[PDB]
């Protein structure tokens, strides 16, 4: 019956002090220094950076005082280039807890061929160095779940989004499809009574593309539909407040608009098992996608801030916390 206590899970919202007390205890120049900026090289799937990129992420998680359990998920799949290795990321609080709420991002950039290398700023730099902040702003407040609903964070940093040659079903997602069936095969909780460990996901919050000045994000999927609301109102209650910067309620992030439409994403082997998916990604698309001009300079470090507070409000409230 655990299985289902997803579709009723209710958060806690935080007063108008505690929003206070988030808004000041996160800082983007931390993230933009500490976080961000050693991702911003050539990492792609079985690389020289992509196990910098690796251990950057880790070192950051164990300098935390939460004991986030680390996993390394190491594999071999085909690729349209012979047989290669994928490593996903996976952080955790609480592996013994039924329930996990997780917070997704891929840590490759694509393979390109002037000057200029791809560092897929966007293309998930900004969004896993935005869940390395956050575990870091947090820390104080997730270090309390160590002391014991049944239900935890968890960090996943997917290896291999990016097609390789041409993106097709069989070129794509590489990281994402194989730790969705590792997961519907390994038996959560240690119990093993008849679970999965996606059964145990609680909800997908995937991020994706997010540095870029201006981003409306669409309501992709009913079963999702309230904590979409959740981000407008966490979003609402931010800027009444004053707690974002450069923010007007007419150009906002979280607008209540469908999205007719499928974007494939590493989102998408999970929603195929019913997993409650979150997609945090905006559209239209950062206009620097895909290209190299993806990079720092067109990045917009106060909307970034903005949707850093509004992302760690949520699990704040998710959790109960
Ligand atoms: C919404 O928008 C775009 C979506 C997509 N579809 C949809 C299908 C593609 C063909 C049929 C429908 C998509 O599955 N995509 C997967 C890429 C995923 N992925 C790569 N890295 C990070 C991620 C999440 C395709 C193109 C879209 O538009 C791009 C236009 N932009 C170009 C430059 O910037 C401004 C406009
Ligand atoms: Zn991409």
């Amino acid at each position: 019956a655990w299985p289902e206590e997803k579709n009723y899970h209710q958060p806690a919202i935080l007063n108008s002090s505690a929003l206070r007390q988030i808004a000041e205890g996160t800082s983007i120049s931390e993230m933009w220094q500490n976080d961000l900026q050693p991702l911003l090289i050539e990492r792609y799937p079985g690389s020289p950076g992509s196990y910098a990129a690796r251990q950057h992420i880790m070192q950051r998680i164990q300098r935390l005082q939460a004991d986030w359990v680390l996993e390394i998920d190491t594999f071999l799949s085909q690729t349209p280039y012979g047989y290669r290795s994928f490593s996903n990321i996976i952080s955790t609080l609480n592996p013994t807890a039924k329930r996990h709420l997780v917070l997704a991002c891929h840590y490759d950039s694509k393979y390109f061929s002037n000057n200029r290398v791809f560092v897929g700023a966007t293309d998930s730099a900004v969004p896993c160095a935005m869940m390395l902040e956050l575990a870091r702003a947090l820390d104080k407040k997730l270090l309390s779940l160590k002391t014991v609903p049944d239900l935890s964070l968890q960090l996943i940093f997917f290896d291999g989004e990016e097609a390789f040659l041409h993106w097709s079903p069989q070129d794509s997602l590489y990281g994402s499809r194989h730790l969705a069936a590792k997961m519907a095969s390994t038996p959560h909780p240690p119990g093993a009574r008849g679970t999965s460990q996606l059964h145990g996901m609680d909800l997908l919050v995937l991020l994706d593309l997010i540095g870029a000045p201006n981003p409306t994000f669409p309501n992709f999927f009913p079963n999702s539909a309230r904590w979409f609301e959740r981000l407008q109102a966490i979003e609402h209650e931010l800027h009444e407040l004053g707690l974002l910067k450069d923010h007007s309620l007419e150009g906002r992030y979280f607008q209540n608009y469908s999205y007719g439409g499928v974007i494939q994403d590493d989102h998408i082997p999970f929603l195929r098992r019913g997993v409650p998916v979150l997609h945090l990604i905006p559209s239209p698309f950062p206009e620097v996608w895909h290209t190299m001009d993806d990079n720092e300079e067109n990045l917009d470090e106060s909307t970034i801030d903005n949707l850093n507070k509004i992302l760690q409000v949520f699990v704040l409230e998710y959790l109960h916390l």
